[PDB]
């Protein structure tokens, strides 16, 4: 939690700014270096606020709908993964990016990938 | 609309409110897994979808900790709402468990849930 | 058994032979996408599944090149066969397109196909 | 193809030995450093045997059913990804590992991950 809260960057050059609340909330903004995106987007999510203390990561996830006051891609990404704490903090994720499609095109609505986030300071 | 009480093919209950500007807020009760009672969820959806017949993109997260249990895991659902007479939310999901780094390869389950407002 | 002609929810046709020791060999004809006619597939399945009621794990690949078209892409389906009166193959799939390194983030689609032997 | 053919290792320490045939076939063996696995397992797959020449990767995929003459995990993995050629050849993949389950447990049948393979020589 104080762990998770901060600024993070992934391998694409994207920026994630997040605050982890005592109640398990994640709130912040996401800026993507790629895709049909510009500026910052709201994110919201959840994390395990009482994780195991036995060397395990802390499970978390968040969503961005790719609409802000400047652009709308008619799509949303969710990241699912875990925070790994300590001096070299990482958030390791897999994600699903679903675009709104017609029914005929639903088979090709969803991209899958993986992002690694590095905490800055 | 998206706001309402939804059920998937497993009999899980997804109760959500869609805020006017894109928020999803609600509770999730899973019929399966290391879960009992309701869990907090939050997410986002496209609050100005295309007007060509396309569905409404969305996603949400549950961390599987509540007053009864903690599974040390979180699921995200990514999908789209399809309105009409038999409204549906079609999703794919990622369930990540906290693991050691070495077991990270087996940390994440993937699946697909379809939701309707029809009570089992 | 697994050997036979299968159809998914999109109306794609999956014609396969399950070899006694685990091979899957056949053809795939997709009803959607950058595809026409039949494509070669190969895969593997568990040729000695558990006897507790569990399904039979399997997977296969199609590279979307044939004599008619080349989409510069490949799909893998990972899933399990569930026998019984209404045999089913339930899958999740990954469709990777060749991309530049920089566009690799958007190289891979994911979805789910369910197959039965019922002709549309 | 001469590209793809060879020995590869991923970040877990697993070994993939493959031959790419002129007809788009992939054949070989896989040895996993992790999981319910020992020794070598057959793999088979397919690749785009006439890829684009415009800087793009070569699409491919393969499957392992985790039964060999020493062990059976009642599971199968498929890797989907692309080969990136040149002096520092890589195969970048995402994978799906489905275990056989009862119907009641099908929701938890499938793991998802990503592997990066480095060609040795
Ligand atoms: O193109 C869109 O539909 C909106 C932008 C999507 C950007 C994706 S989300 C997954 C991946 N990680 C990033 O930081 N950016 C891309
Ligand atoms: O077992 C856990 O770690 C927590 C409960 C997970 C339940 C999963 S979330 C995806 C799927 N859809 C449901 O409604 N339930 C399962
Ligand atoms: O468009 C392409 O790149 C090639 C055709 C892809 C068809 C996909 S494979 C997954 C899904 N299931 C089908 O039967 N068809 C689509
Ligand atoms: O545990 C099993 O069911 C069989 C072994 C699975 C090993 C997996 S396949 C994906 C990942 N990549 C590897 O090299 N090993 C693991």
């Amino acid at each position: 939690e104080a762990g998770i809260t901060g600024t993070w960057y992934n391998q694409l050059g994207s920026t994630f700014i997040v605050t982890a609340g005592a109640d398990g909330a994640l709130t912040g903004t996401y800026e993507s270096a790629v895709g049909n995106a510009e500026s910052r987007y709201v994110l919201t999510g959840r994390y395990d606020s009482a994780p195991a203390t036995d060397g395990s990561g802390t499970a978390l996830g968040w969503t961005v709908a790719w609409k802000n006051n400047y652009r709308n891609a008619h799509s949303a990404t969710t990241w699912s993964g875990q925070y790994v704490g300590g001096a070299e903090a990482r958030i390791n994720t897999q994600w699903l990016l679903t675009s709104g499609t017609t029914e005929a095109n639903a088979w090709k609505s969803t991209l899958v990938g993986h992002d690694t986030f590095t905490k800055v300071k």
